[PDB]
This record gives C-alpha cells, structure tokens and sequence, in this order.
C-alpha cells in the first residue's frame, strides 16, 4: 500500500490556474488505480500577482525556496512512499525538482502545460524548465509542449501517476537519473531550443542539491558544440505549440542524440534509457516545417547563452547573446545600489549612449533574492539606447535590448565581489568574443579598493528575506539555502 503525496502547483487562486486542478484529480484517479493512496496537497506560487518593478518580485526566488521547503516538509511529515509534483507555468516550479532531489524518494514530474495563441507560449523559464526535466528523464517523452487544455495532458498525467508507482516498485530514484550526464542533457536542449537564461540557474540549484558537480563553466564549453535548433518566441519566430506539432522535445533530442551531443545511456523515469526513449524518432525533423531546424541548417550555429568571467566576475556571469549586432564595448561606468536608483536615472536622462550600466547589490543576499528586473531594459529601449549601452547586474535582468545584457555577475556585490568596488566614471569592457567582463583598473588599485571596501548592514534585518539573505549561496551555484550550513 504505496502513499503517494500529488504536489498541486499553482495553490494561490486566481483566474490563471484553472486547468492545474483538472490534472490533480487526474493523478489521484491513475494513482488510486494503480494502487496507490494518493494524498494530494497544495503548494503557493506568485506568478501573475507579482508586480514587475517594486519588492514583490524580490520574493519570487525566495518562493521557489518555500516550495521546496514545503514538498520536503510534508513528505518527509507524511512518510510518503513517492510525489508527482504538477507544477504549473509559474517561474517557481523549479521549487519541486529542488524538493524531489532533497527527499530522493521516487518521484515524476507533471508539467501544467503551454497555453495555445504569452509568457506560456514562449520559451520562458516555465517551459524551459518543463523541456529541460523532459530532457533529463523526470517526466513522460512528449509531455513538456502538451497545451494546458488538451486531453492527451490528462491522459499523460494518469500515465505519469501510474509510471510513479511503478518506479515505487522498482525504487527509480531521483539521484540515479539526474546524474552529471541528464545535467549535460539538459543544457544541450536548454540551447537547442533557445531557452531562457533562468534555466541556468535552475539548473544549478538542482545539481548542487542533489550532490553532482556542475558549473558556469559546462554551460559554456556545451554552447560552442550545440546549435540553436529552434526558431521560438521570444528571440525567435514560434511558439511552443508549433514545436510540440513539429515532433516536440524527443524529436529535438533525437537530433542532439544522432549528432554526438545526447547521452544515451542515462536513466528515465520508466526505467528505459534516453537512447531506448528515442528509438522510434527520426533522426531529423519533419519535412515543411521550419520551427526545429536541421543540424546542418541551424538557427544559430552555436548556443546563445553565454557565460562571461573576468576581474568583473571571477566565479561567471550570464549573458544572452541572441539578437545583438554588436558583441563588444567599452565604456564608463553608471553605478546603482537598486533597481530603483538605476531606473531613476534613465528616466532623468542621466545615461547616454556609450555607457556601462552597472546595476549592484541586487544579487542573491544583495537583494535579497536576486529578483528579475525588467524596468532598466524597457526604460533603456524607449530611451532609445538600447543598442549603445551596456547593462551589467548581480541581479537579473528579464527582456533583451539589442545590447549586451548581462546578469548573474557573481561574486555578487553584498559578499564583496569586484562589482562592489566599480566607480563612476570607471571604463568597464564587456566583450563577447572574448567571453570577457572586465573592470579596467590596475589590479593592485582593485586590491587597494578591496581593502577599502566595508560589508553593508542588510535591508532586511527580520523576515523572510533576512532568513533568505542568511542562508543563500552564489549565483553561481544556482542560489541554493541549504549547502554550507556547518
């Protein structure tokens, strides 16, 4: 007698989640079925309630990190035997995989599904995140690009519930199929697709929890082998709908597979390899359509997520190099402690063409919470110097501007990384050719800056994000809360 928790995604009522309930009492009819006795319970989320441009987005990480806490606190309270988590299209459902390889008990993952023609039909952070852990085994072939409304999503969600128990029966666990090799896996389709710079982070955070070694550094060597196979919203022309038309994710894999890339040999979650998973699928994509493109006709003929380090970044940076003309600049330093003081500026006609904006203390405990800031690009393009400025943070910027972009400037300023100590005025290279993010000062001015340089008091002194602000680590592990604790 198998208990098998269901954790429903997207328990924060709104009119944008109301298919995610039709799935849960699917999964409680194919567990109850399979013999299981399923204990369905709910897990919050913010997405569509988060106002973009004050401190409600600064809990948006943080609540990927209630949500794992909550997973791991009910499982482990319920001495469950498994959970299907059914996480909806909300930035924070990487919150499940996270809880999933804490417990390492047998678990599936349900994505909530795409919505048919926004931030759901693009490849966003929740459909990048839903592709990445089909790619890594942890859901059916298929069920990443299914839409919300359609039944072969339900029939896939009974599917996942009964495939569960049996890997409750077989114990298939979490840390035998997200190996080093599903993590490679994932960022080769995370750049096939086009997928969001989130993903990074994401990705990160789960191979670091469950105890593999991953790095800015993997991303990097995997996107010079790997083209963008896929021509999708946002940077690109469709939307996940015409990708699950065009052969979905397994057919994406297949190509990666045939072309040298794909690990064949790691684990699923019905106990079948990658290689076994793919047998039936071509080895290109259909004739007649042009949203997966061939190896040999690619979008773009490395990946676009591109990893820049420096004396500006000695543990790395992210930036998406999609749409951008011009790869390099150098230029003056503007430099803000906030999202706000930044803003503020742009709007005041304090930025002029040729500058470097340097956006700091809005990382992981700079925040905290290393919130996603959409403001400074958009007030960046309608002031017209989207393709002259530079934009570098220790926070994250959401939105491209035909300029270099770059986020995950890490270490970030609050622990004293090098971005702490950038002045006005300061000529800051970011060039990626040369996968280069550098501060052009002598290194023994930065030195002399360094010693200088005093800790900051917390914005937060009490609550939730000074518990978040205690415990988090670096970007560059993907803002974890629980390693390094002792």
């Amino acid at each position: 007698k198998p208990i098998v928790g269901i954790a429903n995604g997207y328990s924060t009522i709104t009119p944008c989640n109301m298919g995610i309930n039709d799935l849960a009492l699917r999964a409680e009819a194919g567990l109850r079925t399979a013999g299981a006795m399923p204990q369905l319970f709910g897990t919050i989320t913010i997405s569509d309630g988060i106002s973009m441009g004050t401190e409600g987005m600064k809990y948006s990480l943080v609540s990927r990190e209630v949500i794992a806490d909550s997973i791991e606190t009910v499982c482990n309270g319920q001495r469950m035997d498994g959970v299907l988590a059914i996480g909806g299209c909300d930035k924070n459902m990487p919150g499940a995989m996270i809880a999933m390889a804490r417990l390492n008990i047998p678990s599936i993952f349900v994505y909530g599904g795409t919505i048919k023609p926004g931030s759901c039909g693009g490849m966003f952070t929740a459909n990048t995140m839903s592709s990445a852990f089909e790619a890594m085994g942890m859901s059916l072939p298929y069920s990443s690009t299914m839409a919300a409304v359609d039944g072969e999503k339900a029939d896939s969600t009974e599917e996942s519930a009964k495939v569960l128990v049996e890997a409750i029966k077989k114990q298939i666990l979490p840390s035998q199929i997200l190996t080093r090799k599903a993590f490679e896996n994932a960022i080769a389709v995370i750049m096939a697709v086009g997928g969001s710079t989130n993903a990074v982070l994401h990705l990160l955070a789960i191979a670091n929890t469950i105890g593999v070694p991953l790095s800015l550094d993997d991303f990097e060597t995997i996107r010079h082998k790997v083209p963008v196979l896929c021509d999708l919203k946002p940077s690109g022309k469709y939307v996940t709908t015409n990708l699950h038309a065009a052969g979905g994710i397994p057919q994406v894999m297949k190509i990666l597979l045939v072309n040298g890339i794909l690990h064949g040999d790691a684990l699923t979650i019905t106990g079948q390899t990658i290689a076994e998973v793919l047998a039936d699928i071509p080895d290109q994509p259909p004739a007649g359509q042009d949203v997966i493109h061939s190896w040999d006709d690619p979008v773009y003929q490395e990946g676009h997520l591109a990893v820049l380090k420096g004396n500006l970044a000695t543990e790395g940076s992210v930036a998406k190099i999609s749409g951008v003309k011009k790869p390099v600049i150098t230029g003056p330093a503007k430099v803000f402690e906030s999202e706000e003081d930044c803003l503020e500026a742009i709007l005041a006609g304090k930025i002029q063409a040729g500058d470097v904006v340097v956006v700091r203390y809005e990382g992981p405990k700079g925040g905290p919470g290393m919130r996603e800031m959409l403001a400074p690009t958009s007030a960046i393009i309608g002031a017209g110097l989207g393709d002259s400025v530079g934009l570098i943070t220790d926070g994250r910027f959401s939105g491209g501007t035909y300029g270099l972009v770059v986020g995950h400037v890490a270490p970030e300023a609050y622990v004293g990384g090098a971005i702490a100590l950038v002045q006005e005025g300061d000529q800051i290279t970011i060039d990626a050719g040369k996968r280069l993010l550098q501060l052009n000062i002598s290194e023994e001015e930065l030195a002399q800056r360094r010693a200088q340089w005093t800790p900051p008091q917390p914005r937060y002194p009490r609550g939730i994000l000074a518990k978040y602000a205690k415990l988090v680590s670096s970007s560059s592990l993907g803002a974890v809360t629980d390693i390094d604790l002792f």
